[PDB]
């Protein structure tokens, strides 16, 4: 059976609002490592992460998503000389701000594959590697866009499709993937945001009068969907809940 | 009822297997203008366009859609000051090659979501504009992946939900979109590629043993799917025929 006892998992963006909340659920278990990379500096929230859990080393390194891969690669190096082994890449990073669309798809998508194909060198087991464990954040919107952030949804719908394909791809690399996917968090991502051509100039406010759950419950969720690690799950974490998407069989390839 | 006749239609990635046969379909119609944008240079492909139909104008104008906004933005109003309306945008870039990442999400998302975004500034009723209607290229992939290419099914997912956004948006901005999603055709794009780390280097072997339909077969469609005009529809165009997709309503944002 799987466990985070004694796991060394890194964390892409573990200091946002879901972050840290999960961060935090994550160290009640005795991991060995949680390595944190954030582009967020905040060195208070490091110390109060380090003091929930004695048993667990908890490392931040500096990590913006949108560097090149050869960057994320000289950075993995680094970690894995210090940890060995890697468990678990939890690929967190995401903006909401469709007044930016290069760096949207940078952050919520590139990036994010590039993070996971930088893993991939050192865990591939065509190239001797031991196999791994992704969990990557997509969103509700990847089902079904708020169609108000356009750009941002598309970014989501790309990280789902992405991540079910990855999950099917275990056999030949050994690793699994599976997303897990909030529903709408309160978070400071959500309190304030741009639409698209600002067509809808009160799109937070519109979407905060209708149902959230708080960063705290999703966390609570998060980590135990990492703990059933299901290969190819999509996870929705919404209102407090965890279930699971069955998604639609449109058409098949056939390979 | 919605017709092609007399208008004035951009098609990027005209000159392309499919998107030849479309323009080649296109011009049985008696449009008003055809301009063909694309980063394929071949004059004879568009004397024999010229040639079609003698009632149409058409012109060429290369492209390459990985340039910046305000690039695009340059070109369209050199278009808008040589036609001044344009009815119709069909966003078709594509490239099929998991090895060049930042690129294919370059040319498969960032570029259409840019040309949507600049001709937005012309038609958008909140400018003073016209409206008018996108045709974006998706493929059935977006629908479920090529899980051996996952990060261009992942591009073409984020196609299919950033359009559904834009026919969602219709009533503020005046602009409806849909998606044209092809099956598996006959085309330069499938003969030979990339799987994303070689996890399939048969990959295009192995897709070609099953069923493909003739990029001609894709174009009629296409052309007849345009001249259906509905909003929102996302169409697949698969095995020689067009059908409408029903997408599942997993979750809402409940605005
Ligand atoms: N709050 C919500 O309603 C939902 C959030 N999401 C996703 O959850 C994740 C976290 O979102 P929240 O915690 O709500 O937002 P947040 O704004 O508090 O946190 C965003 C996280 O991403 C990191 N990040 C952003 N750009 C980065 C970059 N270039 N390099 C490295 N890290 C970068 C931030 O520093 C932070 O750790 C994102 O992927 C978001 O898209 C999914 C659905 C719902
Ligand atoms: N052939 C197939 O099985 C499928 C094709 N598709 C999509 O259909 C579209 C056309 O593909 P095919 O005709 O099969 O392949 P193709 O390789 O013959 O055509 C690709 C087209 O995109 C254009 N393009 C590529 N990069 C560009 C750039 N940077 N700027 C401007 N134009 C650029 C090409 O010049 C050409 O017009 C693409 O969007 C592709 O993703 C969708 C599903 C099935």
């Amino acid at each position: 059976s799987f466990t985070l006892t004694n796991k060394n998992v890194i964390f892409v963006a573990g200091l946002g609002g879901i972050g840290l909340d999960t961060s935090k659920e994550l160290l009640k278990r005795d991991l060995k490592n949680l390595v944190i990379l954030d582009r967020i500096e905040n060195p208070a929230a490091i110390a109060e992460l380090k003091a929930i859990n004695p048993k667990v080393t908890v490392t931040f390194y500096p990590y913006d998503v949108t560097v090149p891969i050869a960057e994320t690669t000289k950075l993995l190096k680094t970690i894995f000389a210090q940890l060995k082994t890697v468990d678990v890449l939890i690929n967190g990073a995401g903006i909401l701000d469709d007044h930016q669309i290069e760096r949207t798809i940078a952050v919520n998508y590139t990036g994010l594959v590039n993070t996971t194909t930088a893993i991939l060198d050192f865990w591939d087991k065509r190239k001797g590697g031991p196999g791994g464990i992704i969990c990557n954040i997509g969103s509700v919107t990847g089902f079904n866009a708020i169609y108000q952030v356009p750009v941002y949804s598309g970014t989501k719908a790309a990280v789902v499709n992405f991540t079910s394909s990855l999950a099917k791809l275990a056999p030949i690399t050994g690793v699994t993937a599976y997303t897990v996917n909030p529903g709408i968090t309160r978070t400071t991502l959500v309190h304030k945001f741009n639409s698209w051509l600002d067509v809808e100039p009160q799109v937070a406010e519109k979407l905060l009068a209708h149902p959230t759950q708080p960063s705290l419950a999703c966390a609570e969720n998060f980590v135990k969907a990492i703990e059933l690690n299901q290969n190819g799950a999509i996870w929705k974490l919404d209102l407090g809940t965890l279930e699971a998407i069955q998604w639609t069989k449109h058409w098949d390839s056939g390979i």
